[PDB]
């Protein structure tokens, strides 16, 4: 079964994949699709793989977890150029979690649970 901080993250993660409708970011980039991702991105990540982790419970906090998302967008705006649907839908989704999952959203959720 599940904690209260994996269905948190679920919580986000769930929101956050909404915005990108073809799947794009779904799950991990390959070389093929990808030419030289390998070379170029040492840290892969994906929706996929993040949501993976949330349910083997990896994430011992909301930082661990904006980390691999913040990575897997900071990828995508560094392996496309800025004139491309993958960078622009990179940059809209960052806001989005950035906002989501601010620090003084976090602050107010943690006061709502005292
Ligand atoms: C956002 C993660 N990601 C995903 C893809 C991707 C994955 C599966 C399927 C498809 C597709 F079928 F819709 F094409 C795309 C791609 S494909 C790609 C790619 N070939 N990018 C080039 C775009 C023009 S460029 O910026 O000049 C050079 C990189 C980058 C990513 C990516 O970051």
């Amino acid at each position: 079964e599940s904690t209260p901080i994996q269905q948190l993250l679920e919580h986000f993660l769930r929101q956050l994949q909404r915005k990108d409708p073809h799947g794009f970011f779904a799950f991990p980039v390959t070389d093929a699709i990808a030419p030289g991702y390998s070379m170029i991105i040492k840290h892969p990540m994906d929706f996929g793989t993040m949501k993976d982790k949330i349910v083997a419970n990896e994430y011992k906090s909301v930082t661990e977890f904006k980390a691999d998302f913040k990575l897997m967008c900071d990828n995508a705006m560094t392996y496309n150029r800025p004139d491309t649907v993958y960078y622009k839908l990179a940059k809209k989704i960052l806001h989005a979690g950035f906002k989501m999952m601010s620090k003084e959203r976090l602050l107010a959720l943690k006061r709502s649970m005292s």
